[PDB]
């Protein structure tokens, strides 16, 4: 009696396709810098070549760079040159690239890839040897015997099974703490002799008035300067209108004072007809019109700079001669809502010192004047509705991913005319399920940027966390939630009627009938997604840009100020942490997603390194992402455990014992993932000084 069950699973054929792929696509990427030139290292040269003073140049002394840049990238020009004789680096190749937030990125990577060795000798050599010899399921079948369904529920192995989850995230833990012992933190929150303040009433344009309520207020304190917000967005666009502008005039000036006056045509349809007819379009000096935008927007920029004094913000700065008074201003404004009273002064009834909310004021550069505007308590609303939005998108979006699966027939009882064909069934929803997965940041980030929450950390750890956790959702649950569907709903009644059915139907879990869908996603996710990210994917995005507002050809020369790209730490953190989440997720319920694992992260680890040393543009990670990213990891193997307890419901029962250890660990693994979280904290606490 057989229905369905993949033999030997997708797996053989998913592997040949991937690994095709992956020559394929290094072929493509070896062809293209043989090819297109130095389309990804001309880039990264411009962009490092002082970009603070790239618009305007002056001969310095040496003049000619000594092959700093040129030594770096010179060593990887052969085809065969890219995996061999091209490391040598035994835990010292690249320290001094880009800093600190290098070093720790691999410092977690591999408490990560070994931790995934330590996972590949007990759930590899024990859990599935123990799980293979399992027979509810049939002999003849591979790859569904090898699964959590071939272990019987009549039998003391899922004990072992839910045992082994509780003490590998033990080890989890103990790993994250390992690597949390050699953080040691560069103090972001330095001492800063300048504050934030909010809700300060309009109506005082003197900064006087708040030094003398400040100096009232705290004696022996001393006010080096106070400083008001104002509204600049529109003054932030016009700067950047006229610095495009102006740097478009200067170079149609130098093609001018090179090769002559040049026509160009102003209409951005002009491109898109090849009439050559003089009525069709009316062709302009381009360095006169140049000219008159940037006059124009010069005076524009002028007029808003002008109404700028008028349009005073009720956010204010206020820079202090001392740290110490700075902290006793924040202990004594901190519990204003507790029903304290802070320090008042003469001028207090018009200071409202009662309404102010001071807290360390972030580095200007992480200040962006344009989105400090983003500030109302009609907060918290919008985000259910975005959130909501996008849930039921990725939901509608993903849906097509589970229905390509099919359904059985069911119809006539003579199964054996035909069957699915393996190469739609299984590697089709894998690689689309992958490329959802790949777009899904960039709808995150659009999401994100229209939030524009408060400030940037708070930005950045939102983002870190929110793309994160729907992308788990989406790869893990809701995904399997949505495929309990095709329920066996025939002359058997419920799952375990043996009417007419072998023990190949099983309710508890029975999406390819074995769970083969995900081990096939999370390979060809691996080797198809690094492929990419070899050609990086931001190229794409750079293509996309660039037929977006094909135009102006000096916004060439501005493109190519900035066509490098820096790293998208968020980004890779998603997809380590994805990958991380569902192998936890499915670890021991199919041991075969393990060694898989394993090859995904060494190869991620090959392609993101030759990223860093010729295609990642050094530069600094602020470090709440990486405090947070910890926080994703130790926290991801409950995954793992509320699956336990997921399959400890449906298939074992619920009075059962065992369906209490999952229930239990479930339990003492959130209250001790709590425990170490507040620890986290406590220790940057004691490291915050």
């Amino acid at each position: 009696t057989v229905l369905q069950g993949q033999p030997f699973g997708g797996i053989p054929t998913v592997l040949v396709l991937n690994i095709i792929l992956w020559v394929f696509v290094v072929l493509l990427y070896s062809f293209l810098r043989k090819a297109a030139w130095d389309y990804g290292r001309l880039a990264l040269l411009i962009h490092n070549d002082s970009l603070t003073s790239l618009i305007y140049g002056e001969q310095s002394e040496k003049s000619s760079p000594s092959e700093v840049s040129l030594e770096a990238e010179r060593r990887d020009r052969g085809f065969s040159s890219w995996f061999f004789n091209s490391l040598t680096m035994r835990d010292r190749d690249l320290i001094n690239k880009c800093g600190d937030d290098a070093r720790i990125y691999i410092t977690f990577q591999y408490h990560l890839i070994i931790f995934v060795l330590i996972l590949c000798i007990p759930s590899l050599g024990i859990i599935l040897p123990v799980n293979y010899i399992g027979t509810v399921l049939d002999w003849n079948s591979h790859f569904g015997r090898t699964t959590i369904v071939n272990v019987s529920t009549e039998s003391k192995f899922l004990w072992l099974h839910s045992l082994f989850a509780f003490l590998y995230f033990l080890i989890n833990l103990a790993f994250m703490g390992h690597h949390c012992l050699g953080f040691v933190p560069k103090k972001s929150l330095h001492f800063t002799r300048t504050l934030m303040i909010t809700y300060v009433p309009t109506e005082i344009q003197d900064p006087e008035i708040i030094s003398k309520h400040f100096h009232e207020a705290y004696p022996g304190c001393v006010v080096t300067r106070v400083h008001f917000c104002y509204d600049v967005r529109n003054l932030i666009d016009l700067d950047d209108q006229r610095r495009h502008a102006m740097r478009g005039r200067l170079y149609y000036t130098a093609k001018a004072k090179k090769t002559g006056k040049v026509m160009i045509k102003t209409h951005p349809c002009s491109r898109l007809c090849f009439c050559k007819c003089w009525t069709c379009f009316k062709e302009v000096d381009a360095e006169q019109y140049y000219s008159e935008l940037e006059e124009q927007l010069t005076d524009e920029f002028n007029a808003e700079l002008n109404r700028v004094q008028l349009k005073r913000l009720d956010l204010i700065f206020v820079t202090f001669q001392d740290a110490r008074t700075v902290r006793r201003i924040y202990d004594d404004y901190k519990y204003i809502h507790c029903g304290r009273h802070p320090k008042q002064s003469s001028v207090t009834t018009i200071v409202k010192n009662y309404h102010w909310r001071v807290a360390h004021a972030p580095h200007p550069k992480d200040i962006i004047w344009k989105h400090l505007s983003i500030r109302r308590f009609s907060w918290w609303t919008r985000f259910i509705a975005i959130n909501t939005f996008l849930f039921f998108l990725f939901f509608f979006l993903t849906t097509p991913a589970i229905i390509i699966n099919t359904i059985d027939i069911y119809n006539v009882t003579r199964p054996i005319e035909k069957l699915q064909s393996p190469i739609v069934t299984q590697f089709f929803p894998s690689v689309l399920l992958w490329a959802f997965t790949v777009t899904m940041p960039l709808l995150v980030y659009l999401s994100a940027f229209l939030e524009a929450h408060w400030t940037r950390s708070s930005q950045n750890l939102i983002i870190v966390h929110k793309c994160y956790i729907f992308l788990v959702f989406m790869v893990v649950i809701l995904p399997s939630m949505g495929l309990t569907s095709l329920h066996v709903f025939l002359r058997w009644l419920f799952d375990i009627y043996y009417l007419e059915h072998a023990t190949i139907r099983f309710q508890c879990v029975f999406l390819p009938d074995n769970g083969a869908f995900f081990i096939n996603y999370v390979i060809t996710a691996a080797l198809l997604g690094t492929g990419m990210e070899l050609m990086r994917l931001g190229s794409l995005c750079t293509y996309c840009t660039r037929l977006f507002l094909s135009k102006s050809e000096p916004e060439r020369v501005h493109i190519r100020k900035n066509q490098a790209t820096d790293f998208q730490f968020g980004r890779e953190y998603a997809w380590m942490l994805n990958v991380f989440s569902v192998v936890m997720a499915y670890s021991i319920t199919c041991p075969i997603i393990v060694p898989f694992g394993l090859l995904y992260l060494c190869m991620k680890h090959i392609t993101d390194r030759y990223n860093m040393y010729y295609s990642y543009a050094p530069t600094k990670l602020n470090a709440q992402i990486h405090m947070a990213a910890v926080y994703q990891a130790i926290f991801a193997p409950l995954l793992g455990l509320f699956w336990m307890l997921f399959f400890s419901i449906l298939r074992v029962g619920s009075l059962h014992s065992i369906t209490l250890f999952s229930m239990s660990s479930l339990i003492i693994s959130v209250v001790i993932a709590f425990s170490g979280v507040f620890l986290g904290k406590l220790r940057i606490a004691q490291r915050y000084e």
